[PDB]
């Protein structure tokens, strides 16, 4: 099936889905300087205190915390977004090296990892029904660089041990993902689409311009994941990133500037 691989990755994904090779594709490389500052950007709010995580898991690509989003708790609203949009998961992208990992590249530089909060429109009721529709996904993408330790990751990466390998999971409850948000919520947004298949072109992607610090123990332990399945061949989890697609009609805004 699609992965990440020689045989199956990236450049081999528009087979199964053309819409690789659409007009709306993401990540794209955010040219910092042609960023257009956009005065009716209205002030983004990112409000997480009723946050609910339910669960961690590896799915064979990344893993997911995926959040009960039967409420209204965990909301994206304001920015350029019309209406609210409530977090459903967040995932992350990362190298086999700390060079590479992100997906939005910044001025071509590549960033360790990337952290994909994942939100949809509740005009749609569920995220699956979201991601059919143009506006249905606001992902919040936050990059990470190797320095100091983020504290609020240590939560997560001290459990992945219990989720090495495809189709394991764990209960993850009271994580707050506010600790993995830097001090600025200044931003870059453009429109785009879902990084992985099926690829849909129902993305607001909203990218943070200042990185978290993570340490290199906590990026490390990501690296240890597996994409296979326990006692199927053992392939390393790593370099799960898409690499930056055309820009083509398309202009990144910035919220600040
Ligand atoms: N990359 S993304 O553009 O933020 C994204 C979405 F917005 C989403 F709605 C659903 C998605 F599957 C993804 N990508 C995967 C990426 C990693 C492997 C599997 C874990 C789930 C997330
Ligand atoms: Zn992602």
């Amino acid at each position: 099936h699609w992965g990440y691989g020689k045989h199956n990755g990236p450049e081999h994904w528009h087979k199964d889905f053309p819409i690789a090779k659409g007009e709306r594709q993401s990540p794209v490389d955010i040219d910092t300087h042609t960023a257009k500052y956009d005065p009716s950007l209205k002030p983004l709010s990112v409000s997480y205190d009723q946050a609910t995580s339910l669960r961690i898991l590896n799915n064979g690509h990344s893993f997911k915390v995926e959040f009960d989003d039967s409420q209204d708790k965990a909301v994206l609203k304001g920015g350029p977004l019309d209406g609210t949009y409530r977090l459903t998961q967040f995932h992350f992208h990362w190298g086999s090296l700390d060079g590479q990992g992100s997906e939005h590249t910044v001025d071509k530089k590549k960033y360790a990892a990337e952290l994909h909060l994942v939100h949809w429109n509740t005009k749609y009721g569920d995220a699956g029904k979201a991601s059919q529709q143009p506006d249905g996904l606001a992902v919040l993408g936050i990059f990470l660089k190797v320095g100091s330790a983020k504290p609020g990751l240590q939560k997560v990466v001290d459990v992945l041990d219990s989720i090495k390998t495809k189709g394991k999971s764990a209960d993850f409850t009271n994580f707050d993902p506010r600790g993995l948000l830097p001090e600025s919520l200044d931003y870059w947004t453009y429109p785009g689409s879902l990084t992985t298949p099926p690829l849909n072109e129902c993305v607001t992607w909203i990218v943070l311009k200042e990185p978290i610090s993570v340490s290199s123990e906590q990026v490390l332990k990501f690296r240890k994941l597996n994409f296979n399945g326990e006692g199927e061949p053992e392939e390393l989890m790593v370099d799960n990133w898409r690499p930056a697609q055309p820009l083509k009609n398309r202009q990144i805004k910035a919220s600040f500037k």
